[PDB]
């Protein structure tokens, strides 16, 4: 078939020079506009084609998910201790590592949020330090951003080590300080070069600088992990994912085909760190922004909390059944935050057809996440903070078919179940006790994010006042 359409190729440059990376979602809606839903780039040495839309998304994902489920290689990861049978989970290639290690993790969490509900509590007892860590702020303004990353950081610490860190612990706070200089390294030229030229790697100046902060990361994350390895209990079941994991490490010695490996575990907690801090944290901090920006929703939504919950006991997932309109503002926040505009690229494994156009095995997919919770066709007004996208005229919550900030198909986000725990519990919780607002003598912030690969909140600061 036909090839998608996209803008003339440089020779050597390719599209490189255009498209903008400052901007790469803005640019990428110019293009689509220009172009259609399904358009081709050549960035660099990689083939690329856009998906933009529900329809090109789900065809490729899910209509063709057996052929959509990989990712791109990346040489790179031979520095964090990568191989055939330890692979994470986040960028593992799609075969058994990553099916191995995907189920584990998806049935591990499904058991934490079963029977005593592990999870659950975790969060509800983080709610509560995060609310009494705002109190302490003593009504003075302040940017909130730290505090959700260490609330947020909490709760994958209790998920996969089992505890908690104290707000001002040296050893947790420089873990988070790594995670965010780590993220970093997923953009630059430099990991372009390495990537496209394996053989580079073997100058130490490179190899040790590319990724130095994410070794940092798994240095420290190391550390962490030796001292849980010495507290676990393997006669008691296993408390949390690292303790389940270890006790399918000792099932498996002798098995060189088992994912359940050293060298695999710290890749797959600092996967689920990597992959679930960041995001639930940056999605928070655009909650409480939205809320100082838009007083009037903040009050409904206190309104619902009082008449489901009250002032005093705290928040329950159980109450997200009776509270539609929190759950439509939740949800809102998502679609318009628009925290990963982009996705995670994904890479055909098999030519195939999308909106008619040929996709070339190997070919890397970028799916546009953003086209798909702004799409003009689908929402009211994309562009405007309108907790009714979710809400019809009976103020029932409806959830659009289009809200995919998860993805789809089998690699679709596996944090979802907690990421949504997360956010009810730390915005109830958070919104059930302060009432939120734009500290006076300062400009109201903006509501257009600042894109660095993820879309973050403009910087702000706010005032907690006790309700
Ligand atoms: C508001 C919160 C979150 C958002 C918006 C988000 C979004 C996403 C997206 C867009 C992907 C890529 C899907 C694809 O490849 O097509 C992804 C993958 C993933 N997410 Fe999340 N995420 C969130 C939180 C979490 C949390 C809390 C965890 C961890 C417990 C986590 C775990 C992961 C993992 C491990 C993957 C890779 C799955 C695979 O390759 O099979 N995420 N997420
Ligand atoms: C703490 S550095 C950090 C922070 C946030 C993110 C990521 C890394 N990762 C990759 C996870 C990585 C962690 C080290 C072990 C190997 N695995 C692959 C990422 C990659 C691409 C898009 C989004 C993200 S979210
Ligand atoms: C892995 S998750 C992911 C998802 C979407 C984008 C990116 C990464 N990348 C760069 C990695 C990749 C993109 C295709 C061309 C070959 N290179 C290696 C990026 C970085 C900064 C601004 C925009 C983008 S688009
Ligand atoms: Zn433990
Ligand atoms: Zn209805
Ligand atoms: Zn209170």
């Amino acid at each position: 078939g036909k090839l998608p359409p996209g803008p003339l190729p440089l020779p050597g440059l390719g599209n490189l020079l255009h498209v903008d990376f400052q901007n790469t979602p803005y640019c990428f809606d110019q293009l689509r506009r220009r172009f259609g839903d399904v358009f081709s780039l050549q960035l660099a040495w990689t083939p690329v084609v856009v998906l933009n839309g529900l329809a090109a998304v789900r065809e490729a994902l899910v209509t063709h998910g057996e052929d959509t489920a990989d990712r791109p290689p990346v040489p790179i990861t031979q520095i964090l201790g990568f191989g055939p049978r330890s692979q994470g989970v986040f960028l593992a290639r799609y075969g058994p590592a990553w099916r191995e290690q995907r189920r584990f993790s998806v049935s591990t969490l499904r058991n934490l949020g079963l029977g005593k509900k592990s999870l659950e509590q975790w969060v509800t007892e983080e709610a509560a330090c995060l609310c009494a860590a705002f109190a302490n702020h003593s009504g003075r303004p302040f940017r909130p951003n730290g505090l959700l990353d260490k609330a947020v950081s909490n709760v994958i610490a209790s998920l996969t080590c089992g505890r908690r860190f104290e707000y001002d612990d040296p050893r947790f706070l420089r873990l988070l300080d790594l995670a965010q200089e780590g993220l970093k390294e997923e953009s630059g030229f430099l990991r372009e070069v390495l990537n496209a030229v394996p053989v580079l790697l073997h100058i130490p100046a490179l190899a040790g600088k590319v990724l130095r902060f994410q070794k940092a990361f798994l240095t420290q994350l190391d550390e962490l992990l030796t001292e849980h390895r010495m507290t676990w209990d393997p006669a008691q079941p296993p408390r949390d994912l690292t303790e389940a994991f270890l006790a399918e490490m000792e099932k498996a010695k002798g098995n060189p085909e088992s994912s359940f490996n050293d060298e695999n575990l710290r890749i797959v907690v600092a996967d689920l760190f990597s992959a679930g801090m960041v995001t639930t944290s940056t999605t928070l901090a655009w909650g409480l922004l939205l809320m100082i920006l838009h007083p009037d929703v903040q009050r409904r939504v206190q309104q619902e909390i009082d008449d489901v919950i009250g002032q005093v006991r705290r928040p329950e997932m159980g109450d997200q059944a009776h509270m539609p309109y929190t759950t439509a503002v939740i949800h809102e926040v998502q679609r318009f935050g628009d925290i990963v505009p982009l996705g995670v690229t994904h890479m055909t494994s098999r030519d195939i057809e999308v909106q008619g156009f040929r996709i070339p095995k190997g070919t890397t997919l970028i799916t546009n996440l953003s086209s798909v919770l702004k799409d003009e066709a689908v929402w009211e007004k994309p562009f405007r903070f309108h907790p009714e996208h979710f809400l019809d005229a009976q103020g029932h919550f409806v959830k659009p078919e289009a809200f995919l900030p998860f993805s789809a198909g089998r690699r679709a986000c596996l944090g979802e179940p907690l990421a949504r725990m997360e956010l009810f519990l730390f915005f109830t919780s958070l919104l059930q006790h302060f009432s939120f607002s734009v500290p006076t003598g300062q400009p109201r912030p903006s509501h257009h994010g600042v894109f660095a690969f993820l879309v973050s909140p403009s910087p702000y600061e706010l005032c907690a006042v006790p309700r």
